[PDB]
């Protein structure tokens, strides 16, 4: 008969020995942030379908406009009507509501403050001097499952400790000076080099972010993405699972701040600034980098958005994993064949950056980034085929052959889902119980 | 799904009321009103209920305590129940999120900075393409589940239950300043396009005909160790997980070309909404219980003026169940829950008269909070509707509390929608 599925038994099969996955050599440095395809001014700038060239995100407006008009959902795709086109942009915008200037990456400003000093929660709960007694719990052991239990609480599907590799840390940051309000931020992004000094406290000075030598450790935490939509990609509901996470990943990172501030330490959020999330995963035992650059987890494949959070508290952290994604993805390619941009290369990984969006010095997949971003506007969307096509983010691909567990090698409308099957955050409950955790889940 | 069928009652507001019957003004909630505020801490200072509530929760970490007369592990797991609680509330100003239009519970997304990077588009400015309430029902409980409701209904607005006059702040005093400078405001029905505010009251226009209300999952686990601390650490995520729902969906609703208006704890009694648009039965605690949850769930409600089909009252039971139960009145520490039958008078000002209604006496139950330093819920864990700390904190956990035995139970497909 049929083994029933043990999420937890699946990951303790594949665990690796402690040490950082990612190989690495002599030319890796940090990697400035305005690099990103996002920032930078060689990819910054898209046409729009009448060949206006404006900020990238201004030209998918334009489109996606266009397809309301139109009554489409996607690129040549059309709705049953005008109204389900409509429905679809205003699900995936009011997903963004938690959410600055697609990513919270200003590190201290807005959601992402590096103190919580000044939250109004904190200002609250001033009294009971949570945020100012000495901790009084110092084990690594018990810390980690207090931390651990409070992510899941904050809407953590996934969560994992690795200590903080500072290589994948941000040389400086994309952000706005601290007396700009936010309709001019766009307007008013700049650099900020982010160092690690012997100070007590993150920190910020007119010159740079300051994150303390006792920095040990980061968080990872996981939040599933819906499959259903995602399926439709590069379409307006692909678009709005999205757009949910984004905010969920908000709502962790202050939730999880706050919990280990009141516990004594201090804690640094992020979403998607501050360092390179696909890195920290894999340190700390989510998954394992892929052909397309996202970090792939037993659970959801790469349908799943990062967030982490940097901290003093004590822990144990936890090690990677491998399951085997590396020799899957050295013969697959599904991902590149589907690229509408054939940003994913079909060749073997290197350490040298195909172009200033990678970081060299790292074994990976080197994809062009700036193709990605392109198809975007032309999409009216964030695109998401190649997640969508991967045979890892299929629901059901764990079989047990009577001695363990493997991989099924055989796994190599729009209407349809505003109709269809829907919980709560999007989560599936046919799958929900591959995420249940017990203490023996949370700290060996 | 099948269950809330076998159940449903024909159209009709089950709340039975007579001609004595006015709005409630919600500084008569035992958290505002002068008589209540005010309760002494261990050692005999009179303070503000919370700061009182402050004093025995670090008299507790300092012991060793959980709750009342309850030891912990240790000093550590005493901080780290706390710990969470207080992280819990961090989307939620003040205990509840009730001064209305302020803070996050704005009547209009212009200012929002999600509103303002999406302006380009015109999804707030343009007239909605979809007036069909079938169609509009059924993308508005989508999106609901993408917010985080475990359960959404519908009903027309009563405005039996919308306060008669708000507990809010003047607009441009600074958060440090707000609990010293509460104030009435009176929120009344106009002739008028949109919500609005002016210096004088708080307008909802005539044409806001829908109330969308959501249930949102508490952790039996942790309720079940009311009054300590791990019950107030659900309670408190749950309140940051209602703001959250508030904000999306009036999102949602406004790109749409609708209007929305948050509410959390403000604006109108939620357990009467909750009745109205068929989530479950008001109980003998007080509170609205669901097939799903019983009591352990959270409410909270949007206002709109977007067609809907209002769904069905539901009946499966409960009043008569509580008529011979009593084990909430038994259990409550304060003996705040009546033992007797439902009437229409309310026993203090914390009450709503003209509605038949089992009468509490709810400055009993806030008096409680202050000397378990906590916001109890043992009504909520010992209800049979709604089925140590050291095993909570090593035990069964998942995304949100929700718990993956029963998570099926409140899957969605359209069919179950509209
Ligand atoms: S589609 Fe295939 S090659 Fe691409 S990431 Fe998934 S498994 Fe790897
Ligand atoms: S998001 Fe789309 S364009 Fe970008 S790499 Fe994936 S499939 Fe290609
Ligand atoms: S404990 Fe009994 S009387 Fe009280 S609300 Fe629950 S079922 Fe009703
Ligand atoms: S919360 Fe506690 S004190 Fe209040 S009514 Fe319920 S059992 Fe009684």
């Amino acid at each position: 008969a049929e083994k029933e599925k043990n999420a937890a038994e699946i990951r303790q099969q594949f665990a690796m020995t402690a040490g950082s996955p990612i190989i690495v050599n002599d030319k890796l440095e940090r990697y400035a942030e305005v690099r990103t395809a996002f920032t930078h001014p060689t990819s910054f700038f898209k046409p729009n379908y009448k060949g206006e060239v404006k900020p990238w995100f201004l030209s998918a407006y334009d489109e996606k406009v266009r397809q309301i008009e139109n009554g489409e959902n996607g690129p040549k795709m059309k709705a049953k009507n005008v109204g389900e086109a409509r429905a679809g942009r205003a699900l995936e915008a009011a997903g963004w509501t938690l959410d600055i200037n697609y990513g919270n990456i200003y590190p201290n400003r807005f959601f992402m403050l590096w103190s919580g000093e000044t939250m109004t929660n904190t200002q609250l709960w001033a009294p009971v001097g949570l945020d100012r007694r000495p901790p009084d719990t110092t084990d690594p052991v018990e810390l980690t499952n207090y931390v651990k239990f409070a992510a899941r609480m904050a809407g953590a599907d996934l969560v994992g400790v690795a200590r903080l590799n500072r290589n994948w840390v941000y040389s400086e940051a994309v952000t706005i000076p601290a007396d700009v309000p936010y309709e001019q931020s766009l307007h008013k992004e700049i650099e900020k080099p982010i160092v690690f000094k012997d100070v007590p406290l993150p920190i910020e000075t007119d010159d740079e972010l300051i994150i303390p030598n006792t920095c040990e450790n980061v968080i990872v935490a996981g939040i599933a993405m819906n499959r259903e939509m995602m399926q439709t990609a590069p379409n307006s509901m692909a678009c709005a699972t999205t757009a949910f996470c984004y905010s969920r990943m908000c709502m962790f990172d202050m939730w999880l701040c706050q919990f280990i501030r009141y516990m004594g330490y201090y804690a640094i959020p992020s979403c998607n600034g501050v360092g390179q999330s696909v890195a920290f995963a894999v340190e700390a035992g989510l998954g394992q980098a892929s052909r397309m650059g996202a970090c792939i987890t037993p659970e959801f494949g790469p349908n799943v958005r990062l967030t982490k959070v940097f901290t003093n508290m004590p822990l144990v952290p936890d090690k990677p994993i491998d399951f085997g994604v590396t020799e899957f993805c050295e013969t697959c390619k599904k991902c590149a064949r589907e690229c509408p941009s054939k940003a994913i290369t079909e060749g073997p990984r290197t350490f040298e950056g195909r172009s200033i969006h990678n970081q060299s010095g790292k074994l990976q997949w080197q994809n062009d980034y700036n193709k990605c971003l392109g198809y975007w506007p032309e999409s009216g969307g964030y695109c998401g085929v190649c997640v969508a096509v991967c045979p890892f983010t299929k629901g059901n691909i764990w079989i047990h052959d009577g001695v363990e567990w493997l991989i099924d090698n055989t796994r190599f409308n729009i209407t349809e889902v505003w109709d269809g099957k829907i919980n709560t955050y999007g989560l599936d409950a046919d799958h929900f119980r591959d995420t249940v955790s017990f203490r023996k889940d949370r700290v060996k």
